[PDB]
């Protein structure tokens, strides 16, 4: 029947998007991990750190990158448009706090960047001198590229994709104003769970599919107007 | 028509794979370009280079990584199983020759790795000190991963995908023995060109589709048993 293949197809497409997001995240993390390990060869050498973070390919790979020191709360960073003032303590920032807590590569919750004032996420990493925790790094990620990427399938031209945290905070949405808000704001009475829920919103039936990204326990969400999907599939029929 | 939508979905599937291969290459190149740029901070410091190439994330991201020097023909490399004998000249090797000729990041033709003696390809990069060319690097890539990745769509269970150079040399094939051989050895009677060719091999009709990867001018190739693909679509009816 129409329904079985509509969900079969929706299934394959979401899984494809899931793999795309996982690969892109793996790419960013790999670059963050190696930069961090390379800096660990001499992490207190601020001149070394500065040259690395200003190297063009790496600089072009993130919104901004920086290194905060446990010992004096100073910061080495490559943001041309920002210089931390006296009150800025990197040790209170979420990328640093998370990286210190987990003692490994972390991806933060969405938060307000003090530099661009935009909602972003950062990859955070701990920095060690042998077994001494010396500080932490941020590698900031602009969320609109994620929203483009997560929309690399077409869902029978019957809907769109977005990304949420494991607690329902939007990570990427075609409409960036949603980033950092509960997804319930744009998608009322839907539970956050793996699989497919059929919903009614203002007189129409939609399909909401969630697939988790095991690396960060993000969910890929897809919303599909059931009628359009059935009609588009059926009119190949 | 059955054929119209078979061609349509086949097109969509190859598109997704092309983007998957591009992202993967992009990721490998980005890590290779950044490592190279970081080494250029002190390219003749072989202890620095050695420490970088041995750092665990980078080390685990490639088959092997090394840096060959123009002046003394020495090699710094992270391959546990291989140490350059007296006959070895990095300057005669394809990754080196190519990086030198183009003066930017390159991806070699398939060739026989001196270390593992397997067909591989390498990312090659040139190394500068100030303005002079100091040497080059290799970042070796195992081709069996690429074969897996290129086969991330199912083609209505009617065939398989592979990768060829712009001159028809196989880069990745489900059967590793084909790597580095012209593709006509497993796929005779077919021209290498963008688009779809319809051929007959041993009393049977197949669809051969090629999509080029603009980064490296590789082609993604897909071979499809049109009777299976037609019948599979007919089943969806
Ligand atoms: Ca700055
Ligand atoms: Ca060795």
């Amino acid at each position: 029947e129409i329904e079985s293949l509509v969900q079969d197809s929706l299934m394959e497409m979401v899984k494809g998007v899931k793999n795309t997001i996982e690969s892109d995240l793996a790419s960013k993390k790999g670059l963050a991990q190696s930069t961090t390990e390379i800096l660990q060869l001499d992490p207190t050498n601020k001149a070394f750190a500065k040259s690395v973070l200003e190297s063009p390919n790496l600089k072009g790979s993130f919104l901004a990158i920086g290194l905060g020191y446990e010992s004096d709360a100073t910061v080495v960073e490559n943001d041309d448009g920002w210089e931390p003032n006296a009150d800025y303590d990197p040790r209170k920032r979420p990328w640093y706090v998370d990286a210190k807590r987990e003692r490994k590569l972390v991806v933060t919750e969405p938060y307000v960047d003090i530099s661009t004032k935009k909602i972003i996420i950062s990859i955070g990493t701990p920095v060690y001198q042998q077994s001494n925790f010396v500080g932490a790094m941020f590698y900031d990620v602009e969320l609109t590229q994620l929203a483009q990427l997560v929309n690399s399938v077409n869902l029978f031209d019957a809907g769109y994709l977005f990304i949420t945290t494991k607690d329902g905070v939007t990570i990427a949405h075609p409409n960036a104003e949603n980033n950092g808000e509960k997804f319930s704001q744009f998608l009322p009475n839907v539970d956050l769970k793996e699989g497919t829920q059929r919903i009614e919103l203002d007189g129409k039936y939609y399909l909401v599919k969630f697939a988790q990204v095991p690396s960060e326990s993000w969910y890929i969400g897809a919303v599909v107007d059931e009628s359009i999907a059935f009609a588009m599939v059926d009119d190949l029929r």
